[PDB]
This record gives C-alpha cells, sequence and structure tokens, in this order.
C-alpha cells in the first residue's frame, strides 16, 4: 500500500519538531517509524524540515548519487537533520541508538510523476 515516495516520509521527515533535543529521540522516533521491527536498521537520519523545503531540494543541484546514478540533488542551504546511529552495545530486538543533531546539505535521489523524493541519498 505505501508507496516509494510515502515511504522516505516515514523513513526521514519529521516536520513536528525543529531539532532533535534530547538524546532518546533517535530510540523513540527509530520504533514509531517502524524501523526497528525486523532488524535495527543501523543508521538513519531525520530531517526536520516542512514537507514542501524538502521537496524542492528535487529542483535544486543535481549531482551524482553515492551509486554512481545521476538522478540525486543537493539541496542549496543546509538543513536540520538528525543522525541516529546505533551503539555498540544495540542488539536486536533492543535497538538503542545516539542522537546526533547537525546542520548539513542534504542529497536525495528523486524520481516519479510527480516528480519527488524517493530515497535519502547523504548529508554533506
Amino acid at each position: 500500500k505505501e508507496t516509494a515516495a510515502a515511504k522516505f516520509e516515514r523513513q526521514h521527515m519529521d516536520s513536528s519538531t525543529s531539532a532533535a533535543s534530547s538524546s532518546n529521540y533517535c530510540n523513540q522516533m527509530m520504533k514509531s517509524r517502524n524501523l526497528t521491527k525486523d532488524r535495527c536498521k543501523p543508521v538513519n537520519t531525520f530531517v526536520h524540515e516542512s514537507l514542501a523545503d524538502v521537496k524542492a531540494v528535487c529542483s535544486q543541484k543535481k549531482v551524482t548519487c553515492k551509486n554512481g546514478q545521476t538522478n540525486c540533488y543537493q539541496s542549496k542551504s543546509t538543513m536540520r537533520i538528525t543522525d541516529c546511529r546505533e551503539t555498540g552495545s544495540s542488539k536486536y530486538p533492543n535497538c538503542a541508538y545516539k542522537t546526533t543533531q547537525a546542520n548539513k546539505h542534504i542529497i536525495v535521489a528523486c524520481g516519479g510523476k510527480p516528480y519527488v523524493p524517493v530515497h535519502f541519498d547523504a548529508s554533506v
């Protein structure tokens, strides 16, 4: 039922908060977004910007993706993001993450019609 675009939103978009304060944001969010249900996703980034702002990135700087494709775009300015990295002591079913907040340019792959982000590639 879930499309590639809805999936990118569930995995990376948090337009509710602007900052990932509380070292427990990742622990909470990785679980609520269903990223720990079948395994502990080792790494994941959440973007604290409006949907409209992240969607606009597909019309910004075209750059190569990490895998070599060329359907990736880099955001004009930095954006508020949260890095979630599994800790050395995390173990499925009890995944545990370290929350890291930063302001970086994000790179995403876009596709479809409407043309929207469908994959989070990297942050620079």
